[PDB]
C-alpha cells in the first residue's frame, strides 16, 4: 500500500539521520576518511529517499488523494532544501572549508527538524 511504502521511505530517512549524526561526530573529531565514506553513504540514502517520495507523491496523485498530494508537494520541496544544503556541504568538504561545512551541517539539522511535523502528517494522510 502507499502507506506501507511511506513507512519504508520513513525508515530510509531515519537511516540517513543515523549516518548523519555519526558523520557529524567524525567531522568534529577530524576523521576525514570516515567523513568521506559517510558522505558517500548519505548521498545514496538521499537519492533513495527522494525517489521513494516521488513514487509516493505520484501514487497519491493517481489516487486523487488531494490532502496527501498537498502535504507531499510541500514536503518534497523542503526535502530539496535539505538536499541543496547537503550538496553544498559535500563541496565544502572537497574544498577543505571547515567553516562552511559547520554552517551547512547546522542548517541541514534545522531544516530537517522543521520538516518533521509534516512528515508525521503525511503518514496519517495517505
Ligand atoms: O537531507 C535531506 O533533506 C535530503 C538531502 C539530499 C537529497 C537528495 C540528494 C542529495 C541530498
Amino acid at each position: 500500500s502507499v502507506k506501507s511504502e511511506y513507512a519504508e521511505a520513513a525508515a530510509v530517512g531515519q537511516e540517513a539521520v543515523a549516518v548523519f549524526n555519526t558523520m557529524k561526530a567524525a567531522f568534529q573529531n577530524g576523521d576525514k576518511e570516515a567523513v568521506a565514506q559517510y558522505l558517500a553513504r548519505l548521498a545514496s540514502l538521499y537519492t533513495r529517499h527522494e525517489e521513494l517520495l516521488n513514487r509516493i507523491l505520484e501514487k497519491a496523485r493517481r489516487e486523487g488523494n488531494k490532502e496527501a498530494v498537498t502535504l507531499m508537494n510541500e514536503f518534497t520541496a523542503t526535502f530539496q532544501t535539505g538536499k541543496s544544503i547537503f550538496n553544498a556541504m559535500v563541496a565544502a568538504f572537497k574544498n577543505g572549508d571547515d567553516d562552511s561545512f559547520e554552517s551547512y551541517l547546522q542548517a541541514l539539522e534545522k531544516v530537517t527538524a522543521k520538516g518533521e511535523t509534516l512528515a508525521d502528517q503525511i503518514a496519517k494522510a495517505l
